[PDB]
């Protein structure tokens, strides 16, 4: 229905706003673009499904997300990829892991504050019906 298409348009507006607020935070610069294959040739042999905030924006516009649960799987993948690729005790790896955990925690906190649980439930029931 037209009303269901309006629901998914409001979801996209909400997800673009959350993603922009993450992408402008200085702590999260390393997560804003894909890893450069020239500077890190081993990245795509270790990490099987790369993800970053520019690709998340592209996916919103391609209508890949029908629920906030769908979106948070990709935020969780940005964080888990960083923890997997950078697991050592040295300061550069510990700084990237701290920032990845802060990206995940910040996204979940904005959603807890600003997503209506009945809006999410409506998106999930339309998705289930298709
Ligand atoms: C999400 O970002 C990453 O997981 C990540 C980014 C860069 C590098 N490495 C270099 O820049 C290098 F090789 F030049 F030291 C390692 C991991």
């Amino acid at each position: 229905s037209m009303q269901e298409e309006d629901t998914f348009r409001e979801l996209r507006i909400f997800l673009r706003n959350v993603t922009h607020r993450l992408a402008i935070d200085k702590r999260f610069r390393v997560f804003t673009k894909p890893v450069d294959p020239d500077e890190v040739p081993d990245y795509r042999t270790v990490i099987k499904e790369p993800m970053d905030l520019s690709s998340v924006i592209s996916k919103i516009d391609l209508h890949k997300y029908l629920t906030v649960k769908d979106y948070l799987r990709d935020i969780d993948l940005i964080c888990s990829n960083a923890l997997e690729y950078n697991p050592d005790r040295d300061p550069g790896d510990r700084l990237i892991r701290h920032r990845a955990c802060a990206l995940r925690d910040t996204a979940y906190a904005i959603i807890k504050e600003e997503l209506d649980e009945d809006f999410e439930q409506l998106c999930e029931e339309i998705q289930e019906s298709r």
